[PDB]
């Protein structure tokens, strides 16, 4: 449920990152009257030219709160007084993008598959709520242990109504060279377009942390995608990993997989790793 907490009852230690949505710290959470210690991350987001109302922003709250999946950062706590703070659990790891960077040579295909249907699980489960993430990337995943990852939200994931499929965005940025074609062309967004993304987001851990398409200008994507170019195999992939891939990357929305296929096939490799990716001394 969603815990309302008081100002005496957390600290911000410190700055773990930033951006449009605002800042996140590592935390500490004391409960009142409760005689515990709890780490925890803290989002304070940024302030709005229209701020909501408490009402309106405790009923977001209550619905966030209520997203409990083991793959996905679950909210635990809000503090409303000038500004709003999201107390929520603390990912001791960071992203999941500068982890594969910085561990490469000693990640083998156990951990990148597990991973692959972890974030599989995660965005099933937010589908199967209606949401749509709209932001899904290796920099949005976040570790909890280096066996075990979830997804999180800085604020593009949006509810779909119980008759919508598809949400229709506004102006704004959007990290193209992860977004599927109809995204970028026609701001559409479905879960499908989620399965683009995750593609892509697969397609980073495979390689290691490398940008996808690197030094191809923003501009540029939609008009390679139309051409049908599309992300490189990597080195360590197998056929079999690098078709599941492509597939997420079809023009044709519902011919791309559904993430509870996603679970299914990666499931189904992460259970025996070293044939379907080729890592050298991975064991
Ligand atoms: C804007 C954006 O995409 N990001 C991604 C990370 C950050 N947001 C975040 N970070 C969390 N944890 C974390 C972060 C960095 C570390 N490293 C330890 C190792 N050092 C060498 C560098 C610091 C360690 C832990 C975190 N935990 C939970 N959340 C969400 C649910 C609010 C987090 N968000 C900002």
């Amino acid at each position: 449920l969603l815990r309302i907490l008081k100002e005496t009852e957390f600290k911000k230690i410190k700055v773990l990152g930033s951006g449009a949505f605002g800042t996140v710290y590592k935390g500490l959470w004391i409960p009142e009257g409760e005689k515990v210690k709890i780490p925890v991350a803290i989002k304070e987001l940024r302030e709005a030219t229209s701020p909501k109302a408490n009402k309106e922003i405790l009923d977001e709250a209550y619905v966030m709160a209520s997203v409990d999946n083991p793959h996905v950062c679950r909210l635990l706590g809000i503090c409303l007084t000038s500004t709003v703070q999201l107390i929520m659990q603390l990912m001791p790891f960071g992203c999941l993008l500068d982890y594969v960077r910085e561990h490469k040579d000693n990640i083998g295909s156990q951990y990148l598959l597990n991973w692959c249907v972890q974030i599989a699980k995660g965005m099933n489960y937010l589908e199967d709520r209606r949401l749509v993430h709209r932001d899904l990337a290796a920099r949005n995943v976040l570790v909890k242990t280096p066996q075990h990852v979830k997804i999180t939200d800085f604020g593009r994931a949006k509810l779909l109504g119980a008759e919508e499929k598809e949400y229709h965005a506004e102006g704004g940025k959007v990290p193209i060279k992860w977004m599927a074609l109809e995204s970028i062309l026609h701001r559409i967004y479905t879960h499908q377009s989620d399965v683009w993304s995750y593609g892509v987001t697969v397609w980073e851990l495979m390689t290691f942390g490398s940008k996808p398409y690197d030094g191809i200008p923003a501009s540029e994507i939609s008009s390679i995608l139309e051409k049908g170019e599309r992300l490189p195999q990597p080195p360590i992939c197998t056929i079999d990993v690098y078709m599941i891939m492509r597939k997420c990357w079809m023009i044709d929305a519902d011919s791309r997989p559904k993430f509870r296929e996603l679970i299914i096939e990666f499931s189904k490799m992460a259970r025996d790793p070293q044939r379907y990716l080729v890592i050298q001394g991975d064991e």
